[PDB]
């Protein structure tokens, strides 16, 4: 009945960076914000842990969840390599919101971004499902780490990830 709450703990070329937490709407779209907690805790034996944010576009997004091929290409759901879209309920408001990354409509993974300005021409096609509690001073940190073209300039990784009380 409390929606769970997520952190992430970010390396830069492997050197400690900061923690950043998440609440995840569980009470809007109970099924994405479940797939995203399970990767987060690895408690079904796979997940987020060690896994890069590949592409950092400042202006726009950090985007991370290929934890299979670290580039944009792989990660799958806790149900299946795709499952559906939710609801679109919630709306890319400002910096902050958790969203899924897809490849077109029914097809959430693992891949997932973190927007750092509003994004509302993403509105209905990706089902957004949380938010950066704390930390998003370490997301505008991550951020300067990425390039027009969404390259990094240093590898950025979750060294650890779980869930707070
Ligand atoms: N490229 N399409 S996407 O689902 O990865 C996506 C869309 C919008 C923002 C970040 C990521």
């Amino acid at each position: 009945m409390v929606n769970p709450t997520v952190f992430f703990d970010i390396a830069v070329d492997g050197e400690p960076l900061g923690r950043v937490s998440f609440e995840l709407f569980a009470d809007k779209v109970p099924k994405t914000a479940e797939n995203f907690r399970a990767l987060s805790t690895g408690e079904k034996g796979f997940g987020y842990k060690g896994s890069c944010f590949h592409r950092i576009i400042p202006g726009f997004m950090c985007q991370g969840g290929d934890f299979t091929r670290h580039n944009g290409t792989g990660g799958k759901s806790i149900y299946g390599e795709k499952f559906e879209d939710e609801n679109f309920i919630l709306k890319h408001t400002g910096p902050g919101i958790l969203s899924m990354a897809n490849a077109g409509p029914n097809t959430n993974g693992s891949q997932f971004f973190i927007c750092t300005a509003k994004t509302e021409w993403l509105d209905g096609k990706h089902v957004v499902f949380g938010k950066v509690k704390e930390g998003m001073n370490i997301v505008e940190a991550m951020e300067r780490f990425g390039s027009r073209n969404g390259k990094t300039s240093k590898k950025i990784t979750i060294a650890d990830c779980g869930q707070l009380e």
